[PDB]
């Protein structure tokens, strides 16, 4: 129920006009039983220690809903991002990564941060370049230290739509559940980085040649009936399936992993309200279900 | 032929009534040419150094039969497990993990232990929590340090039936061979842990939508012949195949990996008795075949 | 444009008749933005620092063409391999691995060397055994420290044909592009080593049973039309597809990954000459395309 | 002025009657500019985060007074030590060491804890055995991870009197200054542990034979004047000096290092009130002097 | 005779007006038989690879003259320091430290750099803060990573006069020899940092009380002759000796270590020209003597 | 009473005529409570596991007698050294170091081996170069990995006479005690290596100038009595004391540390037979005394 580890920080920065400023930041890790911990960084004046603690507990229970094997974590850095040039926002981000890293609050097997509304993919690149260039130079998994990175830096396709797409797939099955599409795809991104290759890379051509052989096999079976030469035409794929094969990419595998996730989590939550026999409240069912797993 | 490394140990425990006891234990690693080494822990009074050495050699040759890229290892701890409360059995296990760990006799790239009849999955959880909480906190692969864990801790589906199921698949092809189904699935568990995701997780929904497109493609090919609207029905899967798609899980992939393993090992052993032309003895063929690879 | 890191070396060896010899060697790493770096070792008298620097830049741009996420690297050791017995060629190789390793110029997350015409797979085994037995004993990825190894040591199937096969697939789509088939398969080998299992190992039996179910499903769909018992025979695969299923191995997956690679790189290079609208020169298009990505 | 790092913790313990209890603890590190950080652990119900933060700042300024090159740190564990058997007090201490260690809040180059009134030398042994047996097994400096240990475990002679003795030497020169005798001797203990040998061990016999030669040399100089055989007797040491030589131990060197420390710090504080020309207030002089150095 | 390792580098910096600049740098390590290597960093346009190689060989032979157990090393960064603001000179220095560190060309057990005419103590602080804050945070010896630091950062007293003072002591005994006073004191600084305490810190008060006891002992020996009470006064020290005891500091121990060094090296060089019987050339004697030891 | 860890090994070597040989070796560590462990390596056919175990227990108790803070250890390699050329004896030694190193049976904070009658200082150099060049390249303490090295490699002066000299000093005070002079000086060698400077290096000139000032101070005290100019001559040292000052080296400090050791151990053993009041048996007194400390 409480957080295993909460790291409060203060670090100095040179403001861009030469002024001196102390930056205060936090990261709470919740359940070390599940490693790595996973969670976003918020830049706001409103960030307090108890907020990140509250959000790291909720992240644990959200990861458990969708069977993402991460512990909960949350960070916040008390700044108003609109008052800082992008110069210093690099320094604030870079140094904050550095102070968490020394203390074991960031790493691919330890704690994997994510963006928030206040935090973008460019802050993810800085966090990733920081770790990769100091603590994690020799680590092969260093580019799994953070998720929400841009494609060129190890990001993943289908991340923009992930939460909106998961809300959709969550309902079609029918906050702790519908909102877990971003958590799920961040897990896929972390896996992709650990895999060092994109999904399907080796499998697409193999599959498509297997799909051809099966339609080609159905002809020579139907032609052993009625005498022809390529005369009956099972050989051909349909229109939406040919544009499936010629377009198959990483984001297709991310879509199906996310759909299979939101599908399987919805049947467990229903089974959770088929045991206590809760009513139409799916909230308490999801928490009962998440706490059950944790 | 002999063991590269044999670690003999003695460590004190406080007995549960306050008594003092020295616990004696062993782990033999056989071939360091193949890393990690892999093998079970026995709790028996009968465990001797030469026993674990004998069983670590045999494990090397058994892993080579089925093309499991592990070296052989074996451990034993000289205790009668029935004389100890589960309290101290935790301490004996935990400390024994700790003393092997310091010396490089346990780790996911080093040596991966397994249970025996005397050793269960709860001892695997203790070994895993011990390593993960001391030596392996920052290691991303720390939960691959041991196999035979429970599903909630990183175990694998289809482990209960693995040896019985492999005996079956080994014969249908037709001790060092038939008994390797547990060795094979422990390898799959170790891979699963290294993968950090369960098998099929991302692939099931993608495959099932590919399977639908192919039956849907065979209609619109047969309907371009005879004029209809969805009138001829290739669209539908058969009864055992629909319960394949709607039920596909990790243990289905474990089953097929194990079957493909026992199948491929049986054809190599037959080819091994098609070279020397041994007779119906498949034993010496399997050893010739294992020593050949090692 | 220049190399981030160039390591010049000198190390003594005892010649095989007792003489004393200083061996001079180099490794240039090009872009640390992309890790690990990847490149071959040349044994020649002609090897100079500026040569390996030139070839490490070109390797970066060649890896970027085919979307192999490696930085460029190159090594050379100034010796005429024909003047040394295989005894000392082991020592020269082994010690050179050792001096690069101490300095972070060889490792699976750092720098992954490959053979050249002057360098074989036996030198890869020595490099791999050296790293695995000193620096990388506890590293789980130590056998990814080098590519071009023999199958028994972690090599990959389809490496002999990789460059010749990629030249072919590169043209059928229509030096920096056609020559990247070896670079691509070395990436697949590195991935295989990081995966610790061969490609398809778990997937072949599963796929083949899925392929059977689909042809078996097309019968019971065509037999729900015309009354029979197994009378119409979609069940059967064609002749080249049955020898696909019964023969499916790792090299089939390597072939398709390589074809999918050379296919996707050719469409990007064409799109690169559909933007500037270069003419039939595909060279400058490939460099524009590689520099674009880097 | 604020603390660089504050680690808040919660960890479960099994109470000695089987009950379940969450233990809350803190460690604040103040100035990372000076490493390692140094400070005590308090067991009290009164321990709060702001208390340990306040006491870690003061410890920084106290170490700077006496030129002890440590940063400030403080820990507290919110428990009433009188409600726990020594059994669980071992577990609370041991696990708290373990959770700080994973996060880089305990170590000989990182953070070196000390006792308090609530914390004894037996808790120091547990902290030291914990670190030495998990995180620090291969660290040569692992027994410098904590100070205030018992002599048999690496403690130091003259620690019991250190603070009382420093109060004395501080006044004879004439809270932040007089109280620094324990801080100073803990630094000497940390040095002793880093030295791996006790003070004087190699120097006592050498010095005493040098002292003999000098008195023996003064004879043969006075006897070259007046004719004798060993007749005039400079040879002999005085009574308090002979019991100096025959008794010289580590605590004699600790005494003089502490006296030389309290002596040199008093002249700097006086010089600090000879610059601003503060009056008889030596407090503000000591803070001006400590902040000056930091 | 040649250098074991030469690291050539290029790294980008943002110029202070926004321009982009590639900075080229080198470090040659000479004899790895002696670790750590030791040598200065030059900032000049004139720095070439063969220059730093030449100066790293000479540094090896200079360290061997005075029995400083360091290997030779040298660095240079090709820039004109007068064209850069101190802002970017921090970045050039900081990043250059970072690129050497990743490759094992800077560290307290590896390679310890020093200043030159072009390089000051503020560049030493940046190098030291860089290492201590990235690679060496947990290293207890991280502040030994570089010498020539300022006293507040771990510098040593008597460094300003070291070379001028060694030239003096070298002659009073009577380039590779007379110039080794800075090399010798840098070794003392490195030792001081490894000791974590300044020289004499614990020994001054102890010695002075031993010196008092000996003069006090000579009285009570001369007073056992002629009857008095404190009447004859051996008790008192002379004028230059009392200002020795009341002033004794670290730089007194550095002076004597340096004098004892230049004294012992001069007698070995003379003995080197008493074996070949070279003439008044002390140069070739010093090289014969240095090569002899190496 | 038993050994905490016993490592049995087998490793292949190529015999010098091309033959193949498996070499069997052992190292027993006794008490991990005291780290590092310390003990010699024997090359004999007679070496058995129980022998090295017996000798590692005795080494623990011998180190405790003389207050050398090492645990006991012992190694043996079953070979007749007279049947091997020095070529292969390098390989046997080098590889045996390598296999112990991987397993944490050799290191400066772990286990520090020593020679035996069968093992020399050249085997110590090989062990040291092996560790320093693989496992311990970046370790600053790597040259403390072994004792009994030659002076040029980090050996210590006064090691040849250490055991004979300790037998002498042990008796002058009046097997487990008299034989501990080699154990004591090996501890001094290990300390010297950890210190990275030889004993007295910085202290000799300082001391000698302090000794001069004291004799010079006794004049100006005796001359304030009787009117002279340098007329009375306390200034001069005696004949054995001047050859003390002009000859003072490391072996003088080793002598006095060893004498102070054998002196202090003899008074504890006498006090051990003044408590039980054993008779003239000093054996059982020494064991009672050693077991008391352990």
């Amino acid at each position: 129920k409480p957080c295993n580890h909460v790291l409060s920080l203060s670090f100095p920065i040179r403001r861009d006009d030469g002024s001196w400023e102390v930056i205060e930041g936090y990261r709470a890790q919740h359940s070390q039983h599940r490693t790595p911990c996973k969670g976003g960084i918020r830049y706001s004046t409103d960030v307090s220690v108890d907020e990140v603690k509250a959000l790291a507990s909720l992240m644990t229970y959200k990861c458990a809903v969708v069977d993402v094997p991460f512990g909960g974590a949350k960070a916040g850095v008390k700044i108003n991002p609109k008052n800082y040039t992008d110069n210093e926002l690099e320094k604030i981000t870079r140094r904050f990564t550095m102070e968490l890293a020394k203390k074991g609050f960031i790493g691919p097997g330890v704690d994997v941060p994510a963006p928030d509304m206040s935090t973008g993919e460019r802050e993810m690149s800085w966090i990733a370049d920081t770790y990769a260039s100091t603590i994690g130079h020799y680590d092969i998994n260093a580019h799994a230290c953070v998720t929400g990175k841009p494609i060129s830096q190890g990001g993943i396709h289908g991340r923009i739509s992930a939460t909106g797409r998961g809300v959709f797939h969550g309902i079609e099955n029918f906050d702790l559940y519908l909102n877990a599409g971003g958590v799920t795809v961040s897990y896929f991104e972390w896996l992709k980085n650990l895999n060092h290759v994109s999904y399907g890379r080796l499998t697409f051509k193999y599959e498509r040649d297997s799909n051809y052989h099966l339609l080609m096999s159905v002809q020579e079976s139907l032609e052993r009936k009625f005498g022809k030469h390529g005369g009956t035409i099972p050989i051909v794929p349909t229109a939406e399936f040919q544009d499936r094969i010629s377009g198959a990419s990483e984001k297709d595998i991310v879509h199906s992993g996310l759909a299979y996730t939101m599908e399987r989590s919805a049947r467990q939550i229903m089974r959770t309200a088929m045991k206590y026999n809760l009513g139409l409240d799916l909230r308490t069912a999801a928490y009962v279900n998440a706490i059950e797993k944790v």
